[PDB]
């Protein structure tokens, strides 16, 4: 049975990306189905555009970009050190190494600017997916107090904008709103979650997670920037309303192994019936929540945006089959 090394949604939450030890696979969420998969070789990093049949492909052990609808190679470039993580927009290319970060235009593929960054073995970044507010942020720890410094960078103008004293320690997890107005960061202790307004840098929401310090894997904003989701080694997913303590609680089933990396995302609100699902009026709106885990399973949840609390489990598909 194949193992899996990477999980990430698209920029909208309508697809599933994966690179396996024997290939890669891409999926869709609402009308569950299989688009594409190749059993070529091992891989490390996979990312997508807003669909458009373009893939970011990295070998497990260079960057290769492939058009799946064309089954052909668009371009290919080499880097000195091992690649760690990238994300995509409609106007720029962003790639990071442990001490270097590179930026390119998506269309013409030519290089634009190079920034020599401090060591980031974890390699956590955050970049807007919108053109008119294209902003990218990376941590700036001092070269071994002021440990939690982040740099606010504009891909349209290729210049730094502002510096924020976000956290007291090393940076752990970052995400940026769909419209690029908000950015949230995670400390190593994971007790304090802070999200800011990008243009002014003023802190707007300060959040408390859990009781004892646990690591934080990743976080993700919603399309309307109303809710934020957190994933950690406590196998528990907490959401925080952006409209303190956690608003509502997500609990993965017991049979799931604890040492799992899990990625979550938030979609547009939906209306569902109360008849088929014993939630405990025919229709009242529900917010869908999707969580895909590195153990190889998908889960569907529904969110009550007044009551909060535990969310009921609806259905679970099993990936790789």
């Amino acid at each position: 049975s194949p193992t899996i090394n990477f999980i990430n949604f698209n920029q909208t939450g309508t697809c599933i990306s994966l690179g396996t030890s024997k290939g890669f696979k891409i999926f869709n969420c609402e009308p569950f189905g299989k688009f594409y998969s190749e059993d070529s070789g091992g891989y490390a990093i996979v990312e997508m555009l807003f669909s458009t049949s373009l893939l970011a492909l990295v070998g497990i052990g260079r960057l290769r970009i492939i058009n799946t609808k064309k089954h052909s190679i668009i371009c290919e470039v080499t880097f000195p050190t091992s690649i760690l993580s990238v994300k995509m927009n409609k106007s720029r290319l962003v790639v990071l190494l442990q001490e270097q970060i590179y930026i390119y235009d998506i269309n013409t593929m030519r290089l634009l600017h190079t920034i020599e960054t401090n060591p980031n073995p974890r390699g956590l970044m955050a970049m807007s997916p919108s053109v008119a507010n294209s902003y990218l942020v990376y941590p700036s720890p001092p070269k071994v107090i002021k440990n939690g410094d982040v740099i606010v960078f504009n891909l349209e103008t290729l210049q730094p904008t502002m510096v924020i004293e976000a956290h007291k320690g090393e940076i752990a997890a970052m995400a940026i709103s769909f419209d690029g107005t908000l950015m949230a960061t995670a400390s190593d202790k994971g007790t304090i979650i802070r999200v800011f307004d990008i243009e002014t840098g003023d802190k707007i929401y300060q959040f408390r997670r859990g009781t004892y310090a646990t690591r934080i894997y990743s976080i993700s904003f919603s399309e309307d920037s109303q809710y934020l989701a957190v994933t950690g080694s406590s196998k528990t997913v907490h959401i925080f309303k952006l409209g303190s303590r956690h608003f509502a609680s997500l609990k993965l089933p017991v049979e799931t192994n604890s040492h799992v990396m899990t990625i979550s995302s938030i979609g547009s609100p939906i209306d569902i019936d109360t008849s088929e699902y014993p939630e405990l009026e025919p229709v009242m709106k529900m917010v869908p929540i999707r969580v895909v885990s590195s153990d190889g399973y998908l889960y569907n949840f529904v969110m009550d945006p007044e009551r909060g609390g535990d969310c009921l489990i609806l259905s679970q598909y099993s990936i790789l089959m």
